[PDB]
């Protein structure tokens, strides 16, 4: 079954992991070093057996091939994924005026009273945001994202270079070109970032007739993050083999540190008591093909059929 | 058997391959993505079923770890593995004077006249580089090689960044840390590149008191590149676990276009032919620890038992 290669990632995690320390304080069972492929022929590796929204995992990968950076196409969408990083930057601001929100995400998981301050002020920055322009620029520009990264390389003499418009190109004129990369990470900025990349980075390859593409993931949440992330990937090989006129072929995700927080143990647990269902389909407007310029109107996904969605509480 | 791994990569290349056309006109049997993994603490996986040159594995890293990027260290050391970068360059040049050698690394494969004006006009460059002070830094230093993306990379503010030098730091301080990696990746220059990296990045990450490194290869050569990668890595293993006081763990080889060429068939097919033999044992200096201060002496190979070398011929 199409997902079997990730519900298996997960066991693996769990009857042989190892525990280790890290980053936010909750604890992980992890594994360095995993391969899994899907063969996007046979259907869309969006998980059957718990409900993921392709709403959010669709707008936000539309923002990234546009090259934006600004929250406020997202919220535009009823999509706030990247909110608390706009925020938190907002907060530190002598603009930001009031209840100084240190640690935010941490304390509201943990006193009720607070959670309700805080969702204040977040839905005070998210609307202004949207109305105020001076702000939305101001405070609403991450920079550094995967968008930027794409389709905005600083380089040394003070220009951009579009890495996927250009990989784009060589799909056409040089299928069987072996360089066909594009990364997002980069030494000189590395050091000073909320979040350098967990998608460190990824290649297609074209075999007969066929788009593949790999990908280098140095940190991954099998619950929480790996489902999400599978789609955004499987979605841009189909997006880009529409636009370079190919068939396709298998999404090959390749993990450095895979874990698995020691906190949602038992929802994993839970969740492989499913037996997966047969996976949704693609499908895409035919009329449309300058993806970069592609809307959400454009995609549809026919035939999806999710076990409930799971309650999983964010490891801070 | 320590490199069954290997092996099997081949068969898997041969018995389910793919063909393929590529940039040197010979022609290919390829996949695409593929992890393998060896278990150091196991022993050392330079190949016994074929005889690998350690001492060429050997002093082509340490070079990469001073940061050098001149031939003349190399040369120093009888390994000539890039004065044909180093050459072609010196050949487009007018200083350059004489016999056009246009193509040289082609016809001197098909013509053995040219073989001998070739490779004495070559011993010509590499004799001068060795001598002439004012020549090997003109012509002998590379540029953009390993060395400098490991330890000079060039930012946009003028500076030089020491990535190696850093997540070692990094090691030592945050054993758990997963954002450790080294990238040699670099998209403003990828564009005006003889050969853009193969080994694209690495990662290095510290399971309970061990530490493995894996490693992203967009192009390999089964036959020819494979075997002398997977010991210059399994070798910066032990240098660097070396200095962090750390054990040994594991060495993760994943590839993007992993190929056979078409024109080393045969030799494959017969080096299969043969039984693995027991692996040799790396042993380090236990005084000298700075390993960015070691030096061939500090490094000797134990035990190594391997069969003939096998005869093969550069596609080109
Ligand atoms: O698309 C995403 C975004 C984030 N994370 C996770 C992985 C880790 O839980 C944490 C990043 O680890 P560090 O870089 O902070 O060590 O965020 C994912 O799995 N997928
Ligand atoms: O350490 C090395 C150096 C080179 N190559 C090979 C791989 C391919 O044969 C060619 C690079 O492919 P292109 O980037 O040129 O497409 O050089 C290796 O396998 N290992």
């Amino acid at each position: 079954m199409l997902e079997q290669p990730y519900l298996d990632l997960a066991k693996k995690v769990l009857d042989e992991g190892h525990f280790k320390p890290d980053r936010t304080h909750t604890g992980t069972y992890s594994i360095f070093g995993h391969q899994m492929r899907f063969d996007l022929s046979k259907g869309f590796p969006l998980l059957t057996t718990k409900k993921v929204p392709f709403g959010l995992i669709k707008s936000e990968l539309l923002w990234f091939l546009h090259g934006d950076t600004n929250i406020r196409f997202l919220l535009q969408h009823r999509n706030h994924i990247w909110d608390e990083w706009a925020f938190e930057k907002w907060v530190k601001s002598d603009e930001y005026h009031g209840p100084d929100m240190t640690d935010f995400g941490h304390r509201s998981q943990k006193d009720p009273e607070f959670a309700a301050v805080y969702h204040e002020e977040m839905a005070k920055f998210d609307d202004r945001v949207l109305h105020d322009d001076a702000f939305a620029a101001k405070y609403g520009d991450l920079g550094l994202v995967y968008g930027s990264q794409w389709r905005a390389w600083h380089t040394s003499k003070g220009d951009t270079i579009d890495q996927l418009g250009d990989v784009i190109e060589q799909i056409k004129t040089h299928p069987y070109s072996r360089r066909l990369i594009v990364s997002a990470w980069n030494p000189e900025d590395v050091p000073t970032m909320a979040l350098p990349p967990c998608h460190t980075l990824y290649q297609f390859y074209v075999n007969d007739g066929k788009l593949s593409l790999q990908l280098y993931q140095r940190s991954a949440d099998i619950f929480l993050g790996v489902p999400f992330c599978i789609a955004s990937y499987a979605l841009l090989t189909h997006l880009v083999a529409h636009e370079c006129g190919l068939e396709v072929g298998e999404f090959i995700h390749t993990f450095g540190d895979a874990h698995l927080y020691v906190n949602h143990l038992d929802q994993i647990k839970e969740q492989l008591s499913r037996t997966p269902r047969p996976a949704p389909t693609l499908q895409l407007n035919p009329d449309k093909h300058d993806i970069f310029d592609f809307d959400m109107k454009d995609i549809k996904l026919l035939n999806y059929d999710p076990y409930p969605a799971i309650k999983a509480p964010v490891a801070v």
